């Protein structure tokens, strides 16, 4: 009992569902998600109610749908392609990333104690990416709130593709057992201000997990004590195999004053041009 958009509406006979892949998300083959392409397959991903889901929940599913329509477009997030809203439950149909999650991808490539090993050139690119979609959702006043290596997802052409910014217990940990609290910016975690400057904060965060291939940041270390590091101004360690340059970039995202961090603009330019002078060779 759900209102049709015409532009957005794919026929619920139009979508094979397939097996789960973590609300609740199952791979599905698209035919004719195109409307100049009727006869094309397209491989991707389907979010969807749980079989004990409350009205809050769909109107959650709802909510994100509605927002990912109001940002639109860009390689570097996770597009919505369409949706199922008549004569059954709700599917909101997003790009599917085959290579799962950038903690997944850089942990899958780390050198042996792997099928693919990454250059520095490709891990710089990794946060190019990364910082290129962050920058636009930024230019749509889109805040992520849990920006993180685990919220990225990588494309079977390697794009990043930020995930879930359409849509807290300090204690809960992820399906990995890491705490969230650790990619926090320190008036997010203590004023509950969260802005896009917040948002640099934890992309500092996601730099040092890109430059240590999927590292835990501040591993043993529970909430008590990351609120006591966090008032002390303590700084994560440099990564090894991390130049100089991309360690006081961390530490700028990682600026205890809001305003003096860098821009999602200002990073974007900043690693396009060390993109262009780091190594592809190691
Ligand atoms: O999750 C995967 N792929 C995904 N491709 N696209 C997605 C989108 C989401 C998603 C979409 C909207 C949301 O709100 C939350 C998550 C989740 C997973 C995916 C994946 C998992 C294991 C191995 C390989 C791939």
């Amino acid at each position: 009992e759900l209102p049709e958009d015409p532009r957005w509406e794919l026929p619920r006979d139009r979508l094979v569902l397939g097996k789960p892949l973590g609300g609740q998300v199952v791979l599905a083959e698209a035919i004719g998600l195109d409307k100049d392409k009727p006869n094309r397959v397209t491989k991707v991903a389907v979010k969807m109610l749980k079989s004990d889901a409350t009205e809050k929940d769909l109107s959650d599913l709802i909510s994100e749908m509605e927002m990912m329509k109001m940002i639109g477009k860009h390689k570097n997030i996770i597009n919505l392609l369409g949706a199922c809203t008549q004569d059954g439950p709700l599917y909101v149909i997003v790009e599917y990333a085959s290579k799962g999650n950038l903690r997944e991808y850089l942990q899958a490539r780390r050198p042996p104690g792997p099928e693919e090993q990454l250059s520095s050139k490709d891990l710089v690119s990794c946060a190019y990416q990364v910082a290129r979609g962050m920058e636009y959702l930024a230019s749509k006043k889109c805040i992520h709130r849990d920006l993180a290596a685990r919220n990225v997802l990588v494309t079977e052409d390697n794009v990043m593709k930020i995930a879930d910014f359409g849509l807290i217990d300090y204690y809960k940990k992820t399906t990995n057992g890491r705490l969230p609290v650790k990619w926090m910016a320190p008036e997010a975690l203590f004023d509950r201000i969260y802005t896009h400057q917040s948002d640099v904060w934890s992309f500092g965060v996601l730099l040092w997990e890109i430059f240590t291939l999927g590292g835990s940041p501040y591993p043993g270390v529970p909430v008590e004590e990351l609120f006591k590091l966090l008032k002390e101004g303590h700084r994560m360690d440099k990564p090894s195999n991390c130049t100089n340059e991309l360690y006081m970039m961390m530490r700028d995202c990682w600026h205890a004053v809001p305003s003096q961090r860098p821009t999602f603009k200002q990073l974007v330019e900043d690693l396009d041009r060390i993109v262009a002078l780091t190594s592809n060779q190691e």
